């Protein structure tokens, strides 16, 4: 039915672009499709959805969703801050750049590129809510792409990321391999590889169950 | 009619992406749409078109055009090398990255706690200049027209036409399409700075109109150049 009726949901999706000059940037390969899918399913289930979108694979605005377009990780941060005070659910599906060029050239570059860190927006929301600044925020959802490497298997890294971020739910993609839904209470649920819509339904199901538990 | 009948055209379009690791890259804001429009007009007018496409995942493949997909400027270079021997016209509409990161990480660079490491850059080969030189060295006997594209702006050192003329003579191409950019949309300002520059000294204004109109003017200019020879 419409379980999300009355819920205000803030979703980020797509990759950010960190400018080097007016023409060039550091970007990433995120398509935004999974984040758009979650926004679409939330709206379909009655939520009042605001979608902050960075760079996407040409995607169409989902119907009934309020669109906010950003470029950089800092612009995404400011857009999340602007829209956070009344949101009940934050879904951080955007591939947010960890670093940005330290200097942006005023004109086209005809030179090593120095980098500085961007703010961790997801962690900022978790801390703000813990510090009493987001009383309406009932669920904070992070996304992660994890792989096994010489320092640990994929699930080890995913669990560590849940613990460090402190969010309520971590949607993990193992990079047709299945992913995971990791909850802050320790629940771990396999996320089967299906269409983006079916996976979005499973993600939103988990959000709805978490909201009912609280 | 079909003036481009019998012409084999190799077109590059879109921006390139220069990897930092499997997920991140240096990129640019070019859409590839103007180059796609030139390929589409060439085919509509009878040309046998091969389109080497960069960062254009959401664009529709032009009908009747052979598609070649590349990622980086070096991959674009290699694709042009492979396909140029078949072409009579090379249309270099791609926004090719001048630089690439010197090191490509095997895995996505992790957010540590120490200071982030700068990115060293290295120059990518000038594909257009490489084609001009190969033709001059006798390696491209079928190549009748080499077309470059450039976005130029006036700055403290000169206006658009000053910079554009200098780039044409410098690149050594037969035609330089200057500022075939913009979408002619509401609230988009037209700086009336579009030009078609020929290596014989002819200079014609390129009106900023739709992508299809500009592609038609560009292909008209190619046809006029081919007929001049
Ligand atoms: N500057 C950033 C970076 C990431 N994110 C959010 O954090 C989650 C992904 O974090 P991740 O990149 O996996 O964690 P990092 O601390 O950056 O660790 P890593 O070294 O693996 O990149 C996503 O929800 C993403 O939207 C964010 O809010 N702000
Ligand atoms: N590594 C490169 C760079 C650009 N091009 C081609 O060169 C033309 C545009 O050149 P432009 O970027 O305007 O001149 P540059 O020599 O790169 O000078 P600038 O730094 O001003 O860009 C286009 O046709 C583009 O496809 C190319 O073949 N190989
Ligand atoms: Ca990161
Ligand atoms: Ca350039």
């Amino acid at each position: 039915h419409h379980d999300m009726a009355g819920v205000k949901a803030l979703v980020t999706a797509g990759g950010t672009r960190e400018p080097l000059d007016p023409v060039r940037f550091i970007g990433n390969r995120s398509s935004g499709k999974q984040g758009y899918a979650v926004a679409r399913v939330l709206a379909q289930r009655g939520a009042d959805v605001t979608l902050i979108a960075g760079n996407t694979a040409g995607l169409i605005d989902p119907a009934g969703v309020e669109m906010v377009h950003i470029g950089s990780a800092t612009q995404l941060r400011d857009a999340v801050s602007k829209h956070a005070p009344d949101a009940n659910v934050l879904v951080m599906a955007a591939a947010v750049a960890d670093f940005r060029p330290a200097h942006v050239a005023a004109a086209k570059i005809k030179s090593s590129i120095d980098l500085v860190r961007n703010d961790d927006v997801l962690a900022g929301a978790v801390r703000a809510r813990a510090d009493g600044q987001l009383p309406n925020m009932r669920a904070i959802v992070g996304f992660a792409a994890e792989t096994g490497d010489a320092n640990g298997d994929v699930l080890f890294h995913a669990r560590a990321k849940l613990e460090r971020k402190g969010c309520d739910l971590l949607v993990v993609n193992a990079v047709h391999n299945d992913g995971w839904l990791l909850s802050a209470d320790g629940t771990e649920s396999a996320l089967e590889h299906g269409s983006k819509t079916l996976m979005a339904t499973r993600i939103v199901d988990s959000i709805a169950a978490f909201l009912k538990s609280q």
